[PDB]
C-alpha cells in the first residue's frame, strides 16, 4: 500500500485516460448483463443448494 500512496502522484495523470476506461468496460458490461441476469440466478439457485 505504501509504494501505491506514492505512486498516486504520477499514476494521478493516468486516471484522466483511464475515465474513458470506464465507459468503455461498461459498455461491455451492458450486453454481458443480458445473460448474466439469468446466471445470476440460474447458478445461484444450485449454489444455495435448498
Amino acid at each position: 500500500m505504501e509504494e501505491v500512496l506514492k505512486s498516486l502522484k504520477f499514476s494521478l495523470f493516468i486516471v484522466c485516460t483511464v475515465t474513458l476506461t470506464l465507459f468503455l468496460m461498461t459498455i461491455l458490461t451492458v450486453t454481458k448483463f443480458r445473460g448474466f441476469c439469468f446466471i445470476c440466478y440460474k447458478t445461484a439457485q444450485r449454489l444455495v443448494f435448498k
